[PDB]
């Protein structure tokens, strides 16, 4: 009857589990479009939940059809509570190193000499888990006083409420909504000019790369030089109040000096008649923008703060999930008098685990990218 229940239950939780997060994995590694700094932290909470589904949910079920008796060795149940509280830990932590390097990302820009990004977001994904198996690490040592499956260490369970959940939540919120602020003072009023300035310039270097003759190219590269020219009229509020003679706004100009530089170069080409040669600098200038322009351009579009739509939603239901359980278990700790009923305590577990089959929903319909690669699983 109660066993039952749990057992359909916990089987199409770790089979949704399984599934949705294998599929968020494989597409980040399948999809260029989702190999982002931020899709990183995606994938190491998806290994989270991937782990939880593999080590922890299993026995976790069948304790839950035997009612939560604990028929097996006192030392497997504190390496699962360990792996229990690390893994819950983790994506906790891991939520937190996402704002912590958006915030970064967005209140310090940075240009590099070379290709690619610094693997900083991995180091930060090592650390993260470093930290949450350090957080998880005495449970291991085993800080029990029965026949069941609990942490019945008082002290310890509140200092893990309070390091993996009740401290992170505050500072995480506190850096999201810094830098959902941040990037607004990045964006330009008149948007939608340089959207359409930005059409211009992409919709300009494919009829490059596909023209008949030199004149379109040439036609072509006119249109994109005075969308780069007006381009660099759209100043964003963050660097509005600086001076003409300000080293942001001689960065800013800068960058779409090269570009109308690069249009004059191909433009002399095209003009001369040389079709390839001006389409290879145009090509070129596809490398140009790549980094040094659009990145920005997402950023003073609006576009980047769309993207990250995603996260809150995510912090959201983890917030929605994990809260009942961390209430239940703190007040416990601290109050056992405070009698919670076993039944609820059961209850916030599996709200706790839910989470883990959520997030990959969580993508496909609030994530663009996400949306996208899944809507073409249609073959
Ligand atoms: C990150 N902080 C914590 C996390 C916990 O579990 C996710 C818990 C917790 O009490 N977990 C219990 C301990 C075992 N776990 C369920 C389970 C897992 C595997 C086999 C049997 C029972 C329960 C949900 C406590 C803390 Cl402080
Ligand atoms: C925005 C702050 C966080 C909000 C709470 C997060 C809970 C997420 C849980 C997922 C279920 C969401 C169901 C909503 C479906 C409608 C979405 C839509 O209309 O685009
Ligand atoms: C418990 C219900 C959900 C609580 C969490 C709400 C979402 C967590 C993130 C909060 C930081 C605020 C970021 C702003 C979100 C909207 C984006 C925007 O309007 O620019
Ligand atoms: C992210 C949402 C944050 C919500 C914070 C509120 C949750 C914390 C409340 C739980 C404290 C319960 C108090 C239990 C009584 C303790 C009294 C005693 O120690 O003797
Ligand atoms: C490639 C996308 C991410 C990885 C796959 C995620 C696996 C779970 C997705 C299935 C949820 C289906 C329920 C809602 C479908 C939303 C699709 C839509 O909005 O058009
Ligand atoms: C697909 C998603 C699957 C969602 C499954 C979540 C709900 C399972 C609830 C299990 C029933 C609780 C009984 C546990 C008990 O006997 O104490
Ligand atoms: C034990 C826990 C094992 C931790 C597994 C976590 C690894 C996630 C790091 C890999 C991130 C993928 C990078 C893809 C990308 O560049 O977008
Ligand atoms: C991501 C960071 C989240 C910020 C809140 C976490 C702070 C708690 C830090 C973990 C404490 C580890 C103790 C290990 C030890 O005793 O050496
Ligand atoms: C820990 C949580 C986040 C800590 C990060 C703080 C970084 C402060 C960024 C300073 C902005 C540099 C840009 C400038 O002032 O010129
Ligand atoms: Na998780």
């Amino acid at each position: 009857g109660q066993g039952a229940a749990a057992l359909v239950g916990g089987v199409l939780l770790i089979g949704a589990v399984l599934a949705g997060n294998s599929l968020v994995c494989v597409s980040v590694a399948t999809e260029r479009a989702l190999q982002t700094p931020t899709n990183s932290f995606i994938v190491s909470l998806a290994a989270a939940d991937l782990l939880l589904a593999l080590l922890v949910l299993p026995l976790f079920v069948y304790s839950e059809v035997q009612g939560g008796a604990w028929l097996l060795s006192p030392r497997l149940c504190d390496a699962l509570m360990a792996m229990d509280v690390m893994l819950c830990t983790a994506s906790i932590f891991n939520l937190c190193a996402i704002s912590v390097d958006r915030f970064v990302a967005v209140a310090v820009p940075l240009r590099y000499n070379r290709q690619g990004g610094s693997r900083r977001q991995l180091l930060l994904i090592g650390a993260t888990w470093l930290l949450s198996a350090a957080v998880a690490a005495p449970v291991l040592c085993g800080l029990n006083d029965p026949a069941v499956c609990r942490l019945e260490d008082r002290d310890y369970v509140v200092y893990s409420s309070v390091c993996s959940f009740f401290l992170p939540c505050p500072l995480m919120l506190l850096l999201y909504w810094a830098t959902f602020r941040g990037l607004q003072r990045w964006e330009v009023a008149r948007r939608a000019d340089l959207e359409d300035n930005w059409e211009t310039l992409n919709d300009n270097l494919k009829v490059i790369e596909k023209a008949d003759n030199a004149a379109q190219v040439k036609d072509a590269l006119t249109k994109m030089r005075a969308a780069a020219l007006d381009a660099q009229k759209a100043t964003p509020p963050k660097l509005e109040d600086k001076s003409p003679d300000s080293p942001e706004m001689k960065d800013f100009r800068h960058g779409f000096d090269i570009l109308v530089g690069q249009i004059d170069d191909a433009l002399k080409l095209a003009n001369e008649g040389k079709v390839k040669e001006a389409q290879a600098a145009a090509e070129q200038l596809k490398t140009t923008r790549n980094a040094y322009i659009q990145k920005y351009l997402a950023k003073i579009t609006g576009r980047e703060r769309k993207a990250m739509r995603v996260l809150p939603v995510v912090v959201g239901a983890f917030l929605l999930c994990w809260t009942p359980f961390f209430v239940v278990h703190i007040t416990q700790a601290l109050c056992p008098a405070c009698s919670v009923p076993p039944r609820l305590v059961s209850a916030v577990t599996w709200l706790g685990y839910v989470n883990s089959a959520l997030n990959p929903v969580i993508y496909t319909v609030f994530n663009a990218e996400f949306r996208n690669v899944f809507r073409k699983a249609l073959r």
